[PDB]
């Protein structure tokens, strides 16, 4: 298959760590990035907007989950459940907001907006857990209209998504990421 010249893209556009904790994670799961470029690329992505939605909070208003190892990220999870007295999800989670004591899912979805809320909310029939889905468009959705964060770290986040599209658009590789879910 030799190289695959998407993946440079995916390289040169995001954070080194998180190309490498999302390099590990896929690798984890017997999958290329090397071969499923469109996926390392969604998985970067994913990262990033769990981390800028982590670092919009307070100090400890967040406590990540994505980006660890299966082991260890749910020992957090069960850590968090002896803590705070919630109901252990079933599916692992993102996110976990100790302000409002939840456990918060974050979609980055690639077709319509209302789609991933549609199958997130009945993957997971934990309906404690809250979902917070965010559009390359430019469009979210939340549990109940709860969008747990301000709108200015939001606005930042959607801001991301968009230069990133273009970007891609770019390299003339958009098309190829929007047929590949
Ligand atoms: C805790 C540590 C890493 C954190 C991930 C992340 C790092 C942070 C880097 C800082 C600098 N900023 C902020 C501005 C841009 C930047 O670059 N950000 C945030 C944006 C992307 C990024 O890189 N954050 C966010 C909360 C505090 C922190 O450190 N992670 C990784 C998963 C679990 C976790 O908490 N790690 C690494 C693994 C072991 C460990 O404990
Ligand atoms: O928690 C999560 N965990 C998935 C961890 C993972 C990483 C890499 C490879 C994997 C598993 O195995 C491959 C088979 C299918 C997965 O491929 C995609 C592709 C695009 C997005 C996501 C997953 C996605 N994953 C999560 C989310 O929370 C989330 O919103 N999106
Ligand atoms: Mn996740
Ligand atoms: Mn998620």
């Amino acid at each position: 298959p030799r190289g695959s010249h998407m993946e440079d893209f995916v390289r040169q556009c995001f954070n080194p760590m998180i190309v490498e904790l999302a390099e590990k994670a896929m690798k984890e799961y017997g999958e290329d990035p090397k071969i499923e470029t469109n996926k390392f690329a969604a998985i970067c992505t994913h990262l990033e907007v769990c981390f800028m939605y982590s670092d919009g909070g307070s100090k400890h208003r967040f406590e990540i989950i994505e980006g660890r190892d299966r082991i260890m990220a749910w020992t957090v999870v069960n850590s968090i459940c002896n803590t705070t007295g919630v109901e252990k999800p079933k599916f692992l989670p993102d996110l976990y907001d100790y302000k409002e004591n939840r456990f918060i899912e974050i979609g980055v979805t690639r077709r319509e907006v209302h789609i991933y809320y549609l199958e997130k909310a009945n993957k997971i029939k934990s309906e404690k857990t809250h979902i917070h889905i965010f559009s390359f468009t430019g469009e979210e959705m939340a549990t109940k209209a709860d969008y747990t964060l301000d709108e200015e770290s939001r606005a930042r986040i959607k801001t991301r998504l968009f230069t990133i599209r273009q970007e891609m658009a770019s390299r003339s590789l958009w098309d190829s990421f929007r047929q590949s879910e």
